[PDB]
């Protein structure tokens, strides 16, 4: 099955998921000079005060921090969005080295990692129905650079030892995702897709301009995770990013001048 290796990585995905070569695939390079400022774009509303994290899972591709999405608790609205989108999970993509790992790029710059906070449009009732719709998901993407530690990330980092291998989970309650946000909510936005199989073209992407800083030690701990299951040959969970895809007939809009 699909993964990030030589034999099952991004350049193979199209064989099982032909939408891989579609018209609105993600990620993309954000050409900052070509992105147009859109004065009609609203400030993003990130309302995470009542967020209820439940669990952290190593799914063999990344780790997901999962949230209770059975009520309007942690929601994303405004910005380019119409209606209310509920937080279901977050995860990261990262590299084997600090010079790569992000999925989106900014004028071809790769960041060390990229955080995806995944939300679904409440008008579709559940996540599985939402992914079948062109406006079903809103993914908030946040770049990570290596520098000072992110204190709000440390709780995540410290639990990774308990979910080293594929299919392991751990209780992960009371985690506040507000601690993963940068100061500014300036963003770029464009219509795109899931960046892993099934690659569904259901996402409004909202990518923050300002990266967060994490420490070298924090990202090193991401790189100790395993793609493999327990008692299988150790394959370090690194380079779990899809490269930039063709922009085709799309415009990237900026919320800021
Ligand atoms: N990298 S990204 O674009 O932010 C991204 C966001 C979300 C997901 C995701 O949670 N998935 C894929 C689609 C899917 C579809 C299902 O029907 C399902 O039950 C579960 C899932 C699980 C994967 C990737
Ligand atoms: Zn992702």
């Amino acid at each position: 099955h699909w993964g990030y290796g030589k034999h099952n990585g991004p350049e193979h995905w199209h064989k099982d998921f032909p939408i891989a070569k579609g018209e609105r695939q993600s990620p993309v390079d954000i050409d900052t000079h070509t992105a147009k400022y859109d004065p009609s774009l609203k400030p993003l509303s990130v309302s995470y005060d009542q967020a209820t994290s439940l669990r952290i899972l190593n799914n063999g591709h990344a780790f997901n921090v999962e949230f209770d999405d059975s009520q309007d608790k942690a929601v994303l609205k405004g910005g380019p969005l119409d209606g209310t989108y509920r937080l279901i999970q977050f995860h990261f993509h990262w590299g084997s080295l600090d010079g790569q790992g992000s999925e989106h790029t900014v004028d071809k710059k790769k960041y060390a990692a990229e955080l995806h906070l995944v939300h679904w449009n409440t008008k579709y009732g559940d996540f599985g129905k939402a992914v079948q719709q062109p406006d079903g998901l809103a993914v908030l993407g946040i770049f990570l650079k290596v520098g000072s530690a992110k204190p709000g990330l440390q709780k995540v980092v410290d639990v990774l030892d308990s979910i080293k291998t594929k299919g392991k989970s751990a209780d992960f309650t009371n985690f506040d995702p507000r601690g993963l946000l940068p100061e500014s909510l300036d963003y770029w936005t464009y219509p795109g897709s899931l960046t892993t199989p099934p690659l569904l073209e259901c996402v409004t992407w909202i990518v923050l301009k300002e990266p967060i800083s994490v420490s070298s030690e924090q990202v090193l701990k991401f790189r100790k995770l395993n793609f493999n299951g327990e008692g299988e040959p150790e394959e370090l969970m690194v380079d779990n990013w899809r490269p930039a895809q063709p922009l085709k007939n799309r415009q990237i809009k900026a919320s800021f001048k």
